[PDB]
């Protein structure tokens, strides 16, 4: 347990309802750019019902992390926060992006 994954862990924590975020912002507020391929990378080893809410996190293309099943069961915790996902897993981020500042 890094305190790597403490950081990017404690960011994702903060992830509020219908909101996302994504790798570069998530790498960039835990303290370490440059790594936000590495938080996906320790994403995708977490159990689907952590305790951590994974699904909250996509990558910095605008598009669900995971692919094949995952894609879909990423895409479902999404819908259960009100979220749209297009047949690509694809998320307007102009609309659901997490705003830190308002």
């Amino acid at each position: 347990m890094d305190q790597f994954l403490v950081q990017i862990f404690a960011v994702i924590h903060q992830i509020p309802k219908g909101k996302v975020s994504t790798y570069g912002e998530i790498a960039k507020m835990a303290g370490y750019p440059g790594y936000a391929r590495h938080v996906g990378k320790a994403l995708g080893n977490l159990p689907e019902g952590s305790k951590l809410p994974w699904f909250r996190v996509i990558n910095s293309q605008g598009k669900i992390s995971l692919k094949g099943r995952d894609l879909d069961r990423q895409k479902q915790k999404l819908e259960a926060e009100g979220i749209e996902v297009s047949e690509i897993g694809k998320i307007a981020l102009r609309k659901y992006k997490w705003q830190p500042l308002e």
